[PDB]
């Protein structure tokens, strides 16, 4: 099978870091298209209970487990780091 970038469009291979937009537009990306940090990505891809949502499935609220949007994912992300929240779903739960 093949898997084209749902921002840059080109294939996503399995050796290259991506995000599944799984609940809802099916497409997969390769991180340094979404705008995800690298923390984000390891801690949001760690969590089973956790899922992505796209740029472009936001917009038009696409689909209306915990979601995150990129903003959301990175920032968590930034507070696991800083020591200011023990998980990303420890964060969404706080936050919202
Ligand atoms: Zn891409
Ligand atoms: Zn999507």
């Amino acid at each position: 099978l093949v898997y084209p970038c749902g921002a840059c469009r080109s294939e996503v291979n399995d050796d290259q870091d991506a995000i599944l937009c799984e609940a809802s537009c099916q497409k997969w990306f390769h991180r340094e298209c979404t705008g995800m940090t690298e923390s984000a990505y390891g801690l949001l891809t760690t969590e089973a209970s956790a899922v992505w949502a796209c740029d472009l499935c936001l917009k038009t609220k696409e689909g209306s487990v915990y979601v995150f949007t990129t903003h959301l994912a990175n920032t968590a992300a930034e507070a696991v780091l800083q020591g200011r929240a023990d998980s990303i779903l420890a964060y969404h739960q706080q936050n919202v």
